[PDB]
C-alpha cells in the first residue's frame, strides 16, 4: 500500500474514504521539513500539501520514494517546481476552488477602502460619538465615490476575472497587465489592458494583486514601483504576500502616498500587529488568509486533491494528472 | 433679502454663494425646534435640513413666514409633510445623490457579513495567531460561499435597484417585495418580484431594507415577522433605523434565530454601543449613518438644496420645484 502523507495538517476526513481502498494516508502536520518523520521521507510516494510548508530542492531531496505532490489550493510557489521535476516529482494544483470566494473577499476588502466600514465599526466600538453631520464628514473622512475610478489588476487569471466581473456593477473603469496572458482575452471579458506594470499603476486609483508568486515577481510593489502609483491610491493584495515590500509600504501609508492597503497574505504568516515592518502603520487592513475560506470551498478543494492523487496510483503520471504545474519533468 | 435658514448645520458655505444674490441665509446649528432662534421662525421663507432634526405639526406652526423646506438627503421621514402641506408649506428633497453611494455601502455590509471580514481584522486586533489551516478555517467559520443565496430587498427604489445590479454579478438570488411600485420593473432589471412581506422573510438568506420610513412600516420588521424570517438569516439595514424594532432583533441575535447583522441606521442616533436595546447584542456590525457619505456626494447634495430654494423663490410654487414630496399642498 502506497504511503500518501498530508505534510502540514492533521484533518484527513474528507480525504480518507477517497483513497482508502488504494493507499495509506497519514498526516505529519508539520510546519517544517525537519517535523517530517523519517519513515514518511522515505517511504511517501505521494503528499499533499498546504501554503504553511516549503519545499525546496534540498528539502525535496530527502524524500526517497516520492512521486507526486498535490497542493490543496491554486498556489505553488512554495514549492520548487523545477527540483520536483528534476528529481522525477510531479507537482499538482487545485486551480479552481475558492475562485468566487477569494473574488468576493476582494471586492469586500475594496469596498472596505472606499466605504470605510470597517474602520467606522471600529470608530464605534473605541467609542466615538457622531451626532451632527459635520461629525459624520469627520469621522467617514475619505469615503469616495467610485464610480469613474481605476480598478487595476494586475494578473488576469481567474480571480483577476472574477473580480472584474465583479468590479463592472460598482462603476469601475477595470484594467489589467498580464505578461503571460494569451492576446484576446481583454477583448472577451470587455476590459481595457495595459502591457506595462508602470502603465498600470500610473492609470489606476486602486491596484489589486491577482498573479502567481514566481521567480521573477518577488517584491513587485517595491519603493520604486509604489512611486509610479497614483497620489493616494490604494492597494489590495489577495494573492501573495512575497509580492509586496511590507517595509516600502508602511512608509508609503505613513506618508499618505498610499491612501490606505488591505492584506489577505503577508511576506511572513501568521501575520500580527505586535511584529513586523507593518508594526504601527495607519490605514491597513489585515486578514489571515481567510480569503478563500467557505465550506463547500474548502470541502472541494480536498476532494479533487485526493483525486488528483488516485489518478496519480492508477495512470502514468505525470500524463493521467489533471492538473500538473511542472512539464519540466524526468 | 429674504430669510432661508439652516436647521441643523453650522456649515453655510456650499449653499450661500448659491443664494446670496436672493437671500440672507443663516444657520442655526439646532438640534430642536426649541433652539432655534424667534428672528428664524417669524422671517425664515426657506429652510434646509438634515435628518438630525424633527418638524412635527406644533412645530411647522411656530413658521409664520416659511414657504418651502429642502430636506439635504433624501429621507424625510422627519418631517409632517401633510401638515406642512397644509400650511401651505412645500417640502423637497434630494433624492438622488448617494444612490450609489449608499448601494456601495450596503454591498459592503452584506459582504462583511459573508465573509467575515470586518470580524476578522478584529479578531487580528486582538491579537488572534492564525498559523495552521486548521485554524484558519475555525477564525472564518461562518465564512460563507455566496452563489445560490438568495438576497431579499425590501423596498424596490433607488438604493434597492442599485443593490440588485450589483447583487447580480456575486451570484445572488435578488428578489424583492415593494407594494407600491407599479409592475414591470420586475422584468426589466430580470429579477423576481414577491406580493408579500412574508413570501419575502420565507425566500432570504439574507434581508436588505431599502423602502422609506412612513405611516406604515414603522418596526416593520418586529418580533412577529422575524420569526417569517430563515432560521440563521442576515439583516441588514441602511435605510431608517425606525424601521427594526431594535429590542426584537437583540433577542433574536442571541438566540442565534438571527447569524448577523449590519447597521447604518438606528431608533435613537447618535448610536452607541454602550448604549441602547443592542447593547450587548452579538454577531453585531453598526456604522454611525455613513453610508451615503462621500466628498463627492455632500457637495452635491447641498448645492442641489440650494438650487432647490432658489427656484422656490424666482418661481412658482410648487411647479418650480423638480422633487416636491408633498402635493397635498395648500
Ligand atoms: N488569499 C488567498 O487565500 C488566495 C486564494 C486563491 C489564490 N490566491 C493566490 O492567487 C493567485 C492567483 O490565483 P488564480 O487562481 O487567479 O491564478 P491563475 O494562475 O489563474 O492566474 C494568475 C495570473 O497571474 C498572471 N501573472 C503571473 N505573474 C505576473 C506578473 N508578474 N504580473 C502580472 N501578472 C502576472 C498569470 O499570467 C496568470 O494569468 C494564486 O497564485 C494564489 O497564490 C490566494
Ligand atoms: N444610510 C443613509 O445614509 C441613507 C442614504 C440614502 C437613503 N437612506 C434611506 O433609504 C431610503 C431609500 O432611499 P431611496 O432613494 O432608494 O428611496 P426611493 O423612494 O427611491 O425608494 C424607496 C422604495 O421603498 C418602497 N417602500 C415604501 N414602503 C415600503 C414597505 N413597507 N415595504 C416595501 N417597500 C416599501 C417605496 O415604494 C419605494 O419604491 C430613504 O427613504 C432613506 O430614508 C439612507
Ligand atoms: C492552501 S489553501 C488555499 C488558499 C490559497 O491561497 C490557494 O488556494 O492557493
Ligand atoms: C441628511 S444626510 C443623508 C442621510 C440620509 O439618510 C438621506 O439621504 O436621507
Amino acid at each position: 500500500r502506497p504511503l500518501v502523507a498530508l505534510l502540514d495538517g492533521r484533518d484527513c476526513t474528507v480525504e480518507m474514504p477517497i483513497l482508502k481502498d488504494l493507499a495509506t494516508v497519514a498526516f505529519c502536520d508539520a510546519q517544517s521539513t525537519q517535523e517530517i518523520h523519517e519513515k514518511v521521507l522515505n517511504e511517501a510516494v505521494g503528499a499533499m500539501m498546504y501554503h504553511t510548508i516549503t519545499l525546496t530542492r534540498e528539502d525535496l531531496e530527502k524524500f526517497k520514494a516520492l512521486r507526486v505532490i498535490v497542493r490543496i489550493g491554486s498556489g505553488y510557489d512554495n514549492v520548487d517546481i523545477k527540483a520536483a521535476g528534476e528529481l522525477g516529482i510531479a507537482v499538482c494544483n487545485i486551480p479552481s476552488a475558492a475562485v468566487e470566494e477569494t473574488a468576493d473577499s476582494t471586492i469586500c476588502h475594496i469596498l472596505n477602502l472606499y466605504r470605510r466600514n470597517t474602520w467606522l465599526y471600529q470608530a464605534l466600538r473605541e467609542g466615538t460619538r457622531v451626532q451632527s453631520v459635520e461629525q459624520i464628514r469627520e469621522v467617514a473622512s475619505g469615503a469616495a465615490r467610485i464610480r469613474g475610478e481605476t480598478l487595476g489588476l494586475i494578473g488576469f487569471g481567474r480571480t483577476g476575472q472574477a473580480v472584474a466581473v465583479r468590479a463592472k456593477a460598482f462603476g469601475f473603469s477595470v484594467i489589467f497587465y498580464d505578461p503571460y496572458l494569451q492576446d484576446g482575452i481583454e477583448r472577451s471579458l470587455g476590459v481595457q489592458r495595459v502591457y506595462t506594470l508602470q502603465d498600470l499603476l500610473y492609470q489606476s486609483d486602486c491596484v489589486s494583486l491577482h498573479c502567481n508568486l514566481n521567480e521573477h515577481n518577488h517584491h513587485l510593489i517595491n519603493d520604486f514601483t509604489i512611486k509610479q502609483m497614483r497620489q493616494g491610491a490604494f492597494l489590495v493584495n489577495a494573492a501573495r504576500g512575497g509580492l509586496v515590500d511590507e517595509k516600502a509600504l508602511a512608509q508609503a501609508l505613513k506618508e499618505g502616498r498610499i491612501r490606505g492597503a488591505a492584506l489577505d497574505v503577508h511576506e511572513s504568516e501568521p501575520f500580527s500587529f505586535a511584529q513586523g515592518p507593518l508594526k504601527d502603520a495607519p490605514n491597513l487592513i489585515c486578514t489571515p488568509h481567510t480569503a478563500w475560506y467557505s465550506e463547500q470551498a474548502s470541502l472541494e478543494m480536498r476532494e479533487a486533491a485526493a483525486t488528483e492523487i488516485r489518478r496519480a496510483i492508477t495512470g502514468r503520471i505525470p500524463e493521467s494528472l489533471r492538473n500538473c504545474v511542472n512539464k519540466e519533468f524526468f
